[PDB]
DNA sequence: AAACATGTTAAACATGTTT
DNA sequence: AAACATGTTTAACATGTTT
């Protein structure tokens, strides 16, 4: 059952959150509790941070995993309703059942383990733009954290790795993802906790 | 409005459409469906282009982009391929290509147009709009209209359909407001 | 609603009833006991179909059938004489049978009529509703009423009788507070 | 981050707001909330006074600034929008990044500080008209307190200082500055909460 | 049935523009 | 000035779940 420690590797490989306007409520962070807490199928975007240029191919995998203990071994897919449903399905070319998704980027692609059946989502590594000092990659999350007959409001947690071309793991950054209706809320809630 | 050859033609099934006004309500940067139907088979490379202009004659001749505020700021832009600049984007398809003509400076954006799923009866477009219908320095609350057209591979014009597009913050109220007006 | 020539007519005695409201809460997958009386003997075959369908003008036209979750979930399914897309449910029955309209593809379960028990007043049904009036990717929360109709062994329709279904978690509650907007 | 306490300092140094007609609704001054409303682009007139001659370069220094404290470290200045728009710096040779204006002095200078970014504009002080008790001097302002992409309607204050032509604070006050489109309405309600 | 978790639906408000 | 148009801010409401 796939890693979730925190490692740096060679690359000094590091994510963050950079909130994109100046509300927005389209998703929040707490850096604190190392959550991310976001909307349904809105667009999540993810700084990425290297100190050293990594190798060749290397590629961004992100992987969504049960982060309690008792259901790690049991896969991320959509909930059955919208696997199927019309929505969010209908001009898209990413596979219906799974969870993460990436927008903008036509080199981003979706794969299942042929023996862990374990879906997660790669996108080849580019540097930032000049001038930038971080990579953006926009991601999706299609089911809410809650979906009946999916996570059921079971925690996950996405693990985004960077790997060599040929799947050797370069560096791994872990979070909890929480995709709801109020982001905002939920947090707030989460923290009064 | 000129169904073509190929009887072309647009439709609807965080927004709303008044099939009777010819309008589009919605929101920004929200996700628009629109529905793309012919009667036989469009050639070959055939592309379903759409381009915003202003509906009023006062402006027409004005391009239509994207105000100065969203153009730059990282939001929306940061991690793109479309140009910061355009008004419409098209999500969900790598093949979508964004345009700007050289000499009228007008921008739009292709997607290769495809036949409709099978048991379908649509071949369904995922427009975004970048910008409110309001934005000062943009489209400063001056209507604008989509003008979605089927053309030929090398750009000849083999149908064209068009509504009144109006990007808000509350769809539902507009729309029902502007229903009121009569 | 058509009485008909046996002057047809439903009433009922985990579940409620506002009469006035012509109105059923239930739970889910829960028992929902229907009383069936007549005036006179309905013919031989004589049928009581019962079928679902939505409230709404808006999506009338729409088949109402259980969400996709439930559908494909072991869960109510596994060992059943009923197709798991099917809403309304039957128990208590081996006669019952359920059809898909080949043309309308709408859903429905028929029961052959039989007279009441002895002494009794009643010809009681056992019918269960098998996914929630808000089921996402189903009724979505949209309101949808039960149309029994006892017909004629070829299926004329010898009388109709209809009350609106919303089959939810705690009816009670559901229905005291849908008894508060007046 | 630059001070906003109020010093009279050795001249007596005073600024205070004198209504130029006998409506003329482009502006208004709760001298008790120490806010002045006004409208964009327009024209505010304020009264400069000191009880004693200021030394020889004197300047009159006109600075904005966030008065809450979480913003107090950010510039303030003229949202994207505005400056491009054509209007308002078609005929214009002011910077059109910067928000305060001054207008009617060929000698106004406007200045951003290599180090901490800001800016601000100056005026070189020249003593009342004969018979006048006051120096006036004419800003204005150039954004919406509103302006998206710039203020985003975050409370903002002037901070006018008179200096020694060498940048020697001489005299320092300061007022909430609110620039809207019904200064009348705006002020009245703020009046009423 | 109580206290709670969480998606759905919108109202009250702030503030530029039109009349 | 009074009304109108519109983005924003915040809340209430509906319903399955958990206790
Ligand atoms: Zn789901
Ligand atoms: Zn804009
Ligand atoms: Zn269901
Ligand atoms: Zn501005």
């Amino acid at each position: 059952s796939p890693s979730n420690t925190d490692y740096p590797g060679p690359h000094s490989f590091d994510v963050s959150f950079q909130q994109s306007s100046t509300k927005s409520a389209t998703w929040t962070y707490s850096t604190e509790l190392k959550k991310l807490y976001c909307q349904i199928a809105k667009t999540c975007p993810i700084q990425i941070k290297v100190m050293t240029p990594p190798p060749q191919g290397a590629v961004i995998r992100a992987m969504p995993v049960y982060k309690k203990a008792e259901h790690v071994t049991e896969v991320v897919k959509r909930c059955p309703n919208h696997e199927l449903s019309r929505e969010f399905n209908e001009g898209q070319i990413a596979p219906p059942s799974h969870l993460i998704r990436v927008e903008g980027n036509s080199h981003a692609q979706y794969v299942e383990d042929p023996i862990t059946g374990r879906q997660s989502v790669l996108v080849p590594y580019e540097p930032p733009q000049v001038g930038t000092e971080f990579t953006t990659v926009l991601y999706n999350f299609m089911c809410n954290s809650s979906c009946v007959g999916g996570m059921n409001r079971r925690p996950i947690l996405i693990i985004v790795t960077l790997e060599t071309r040929d799947g050797q793991v370069l560096g791994r950054r872990c979070f909890e993802a929480r995709i709801c209706a109020c982001p905002g809320r939920d947090r707030k809630a989460d923290e009064d906790s």
